[PDB]
């Protein structure tokens, strides 16, 4: 397990979600407000999904080779596998706080399956070039999330109580600044030009999942907003 | 890519697709109704989903093969990906559309489920006879969704008169999948496979933005 | 078909799952009440997915070789793909039976896919001892569901009409009885310890499944329990 370079920051994500995890579970006994139920179990499972994904990849399961640019790059596959249910759910945390229509919340969640199913064929494509093709749909679809964010019912948190409207915008700027750092650190990383090592990747995205999955709730689950 | 007889077709689909997501997205743009939004999210993603899928296919990503009958069969599973959620989408669409009861909708994805699953298992089993008992079970679970979309379902006139359209294309259109399939390449490959493609195409282009365009154009999409 | 001796236990699952797919078919025909719709679609597809997972083993299709511990071992992967999707929706009969609030069904769904895809990935590990690590996180995760079985619903079924209060506290039982042993087959089976032998433990896991879809239908199905109003 500690071969590699980049153990120690796989190890610290285990850890830190694991731990979030806990937190977030113990946080939520007696709670028996609807709204505040639905709140605590989207967002302790994202951590709880995070660790089994982190653990994966410490383990040595989420990790595979793939041939391109004329060599063999190790590929973290796991990190998709989380963020194809994690990403969703806390654009299900936003939505749910500004009650958003349904409609939006599937065009939402529809462009967050696109950009991380993109992504991961971006990172498993064995011709260099046509990676970054999938890069560049994958950003699309996550320009038109925080399009959605910013001009898609940012009018709707606005026209709530003051402790939701305050509570949403914190959390909304905090996703698209984070979410925003994630295509360029794939670009510059080994699924892409291969300009930053992967133990510095790995490290970078830890430190940006610790933050959007257990910042982020810690954020969330602090504020009266969760209640109905 | 050029390499594969097929590649124009997937080429066309891949674009075809990707004009028809843009399409729905800017004529979706400035839709406050609430109905309205839900059939444009669920009509907008079912080309923007194909048009990755058409692309993976066309770059190769979305084609293995598989041996069975003593040879090495090329198979695009990238189909199935596609349809996994597509298809369900469709359903949604028309189930909307007649205001049907979660049960029914439940009973329409599962079952849709089913048919893809179960076409996909078939399109990489390596025992040749076997490919077709799982046909089998994929077209009897199409045949219940197309009694249910018949038979399973009071509306205003311009509801009911969009469905009935909606319902026959959509009728007519998917029950021509699995005569593709048992004939083309991933069956008795009686068609060459750059012909089902092309067929493939046709049928998904009508199926996805010719529904689509039907559906959204119609004023059956908002809510009273 | 009949090469590896598990052959008989697998052919008779999908014997058996098929029939109580069509009998709970048949049986939902002409049914007009919402919520009755909802439980008969969601108990018709569980073993109807089964079915199709059972079908897939038996023809080989949903089985894979995985090496660890000095050997090469057989791994039916389908299970997991079965189990996936039928665990969650069995969870959903229970949950709409007490008129969970969606928090609840939420966690319960997440919880449940989180046992599962970690037997997954135990039942695929390549390193010996890092497949009970998978185990033993999956099984926490259904601790969670049976701790919100009995602490969570039997609780919301009790404040209800008493044909559903009795309907749910014998399918929980059910369910806590059924799932309890699943942990324990894999544990002691080909794919942990391989103390019991592979034709035994698809044996056992067929009885289980039979029983935890087919038999656990029809407990509900026969029921007043799945009307409203
Ligand atoms: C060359 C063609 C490029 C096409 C790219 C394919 C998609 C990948 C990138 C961005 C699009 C993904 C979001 C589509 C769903 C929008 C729902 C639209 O509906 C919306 C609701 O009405 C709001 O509530
Ligand atoms: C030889 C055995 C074959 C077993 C079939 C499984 C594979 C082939 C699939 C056939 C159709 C499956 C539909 C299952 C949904 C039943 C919903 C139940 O109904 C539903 C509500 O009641 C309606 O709203
Ligand atoms: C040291 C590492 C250990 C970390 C544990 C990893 C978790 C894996 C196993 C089980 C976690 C599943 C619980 C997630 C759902 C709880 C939502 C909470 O629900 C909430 C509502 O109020 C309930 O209705
Ligand atoms: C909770 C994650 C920490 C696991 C670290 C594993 C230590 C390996 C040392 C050999
Ligand atoms: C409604 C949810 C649909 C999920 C989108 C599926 C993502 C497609 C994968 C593209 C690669
Ligand atoms: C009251 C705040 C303390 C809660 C402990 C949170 C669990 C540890 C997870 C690491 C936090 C990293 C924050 C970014
Ligand atoms: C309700 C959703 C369940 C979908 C079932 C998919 C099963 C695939 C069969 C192979
Ligand atoms: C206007 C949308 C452009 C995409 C072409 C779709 C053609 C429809 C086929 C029926
Ligand atoms: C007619 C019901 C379907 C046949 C299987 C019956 C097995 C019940 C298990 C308890
Ligand atoms: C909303 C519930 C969906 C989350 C399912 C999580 C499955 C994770 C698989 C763990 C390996
Ligand atoms: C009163 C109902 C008790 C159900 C528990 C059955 C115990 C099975 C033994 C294992």
């Amino acid at each position: 397990i500690t071969g590699r370079p980049e153990w120690i920051w796989l190890a610290l994500g285990t850890a830190l979600m694991g731990l979030g995890t806990l937190y977030f579970l113990v946080k939520g006994m007696g709670v028996s407000d609807p709204d505040a139920k639905k709140f605590y179990a989207i967002t302790t499972l994202v951590p709880a999904i995070a660790f089994t994904m982190y653990l994966s990849m410490l383990l040595g399961y989420g990790l595979t080779m793939v041939p391109f640019g004329g060599e063999q790059n190790p590929i973290y596959w796991a990190r998709y596998a989380d963020w194809l249910f994690t990403t969703p759910l806390l654009l299900l945390d936003l939505a749910l706080l500004v009650d958003a229509d349904q409609g939006t919340i599937l065009a939402l969640v529809g462009a967050d399956g696109i950009m991380i199913g993109t992504g991961l064929v971006g990172a498993l494509t064995k011709v260099y070039s046509y990676r970054f093709v999938w890069w560049a749909i994958s950003t699309a679809a996550m320009l038109y999330i925080l399009y959605v964010l910013f001009f898609g019912f940012t009018s709707k948190a606005e026209s709530m109580r003051p402790e939701v409207a305050s509570t949403f915008k914190v959390l909304r700027n905090v996703t698209v600044v984070l979410w925003s750092a994630y295509p360029v650190v794939w670009l510059i990383g080994s699924e892409g030009a291969g300009i930053v090592p992967l133990n510095i990747e790995t490290l970078l995205f830890m430190v940006l999942d610790v933050s959007a999955k257990v910042g982020f709730g810690l954020i969330l689950l602090r504020s009266r907003a969760i209640f109905g």
